[PDB]
């Protein structure tokens, strides 16, 4: 797939708002993911034991992880499709070390879209959401292709 420049613009416009508070958005997204799809929490040996949303909010390690994730994703989105170098180490660790199925990347995509919709309604109307969904589908398609090359296609 290929986004137009006008689609990238909508994506990078709402992303600039996210970057005003990366740690806060990171928290909201992971809590939404773990509440919505509790099976995903099992993949994290560091967080596995967290029982409630209160415990999740209070975890400093969870917050650092959310910042790690959104910083890597932001660097990919700012490439506007030219993200082959960035995807390689990402696909290799998630396929081979962490073992993260594509299905779970769809779950976190859903969480990202939920949280931008809550926090940024004015910059996240229907067209901006369509563009962000396109940018994440592109991300997933290219990651899935890399999984397949790496021997996982999970
Ligand atoms: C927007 C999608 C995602 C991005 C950009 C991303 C990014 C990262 C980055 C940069 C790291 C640290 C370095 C590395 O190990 O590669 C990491 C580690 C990790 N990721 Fe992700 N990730 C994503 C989605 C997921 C999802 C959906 C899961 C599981 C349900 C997952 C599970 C893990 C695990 C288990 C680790 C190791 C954490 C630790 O150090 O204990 N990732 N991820």
């Amino acid at each position: 797939m290929v986004l137009s420049e006008g689609e990238w613009q909508l994506v990078l416009h709402v992303w600039a708002k996210v970057e005003a508070d990366v740690a806060g958005h990171g928290q909201d997204i992971f809590i939404r993911l773990f509440k919505s799809h509790p099976e995903t929490l099992e993949k994290f040996d560091r967080f596995k034991h967290l029982k409630t949303e209160a415990e999740m909010k209070a975890s400093e390690d969870l917050k650092k992880q959310g910042v790690t994730v959104l910083t890597a994703l932001g660097a990919i989105l700012k490439k506007k499709g030219h993200h082959e170098a960035e995807l390689k180490p990402l696909a290799q660790s998630h396929a081979t070390k962490h073992k993260i199925p594509i299905k779970y990347l769809e779950f976190i995509s859903e969480a990202i879209i939920h949280v931008l919709h809550s926090r940024h309604p004015g910059d996240f109307g229907a067209d901006a959401q369509g563009a962000m969904n396109k940018a994440l589908e592109l991300f997933r398609k290219d990651i899935a292709a890399k999984y397949k090359e790496l021997g996982y296609q999970g």
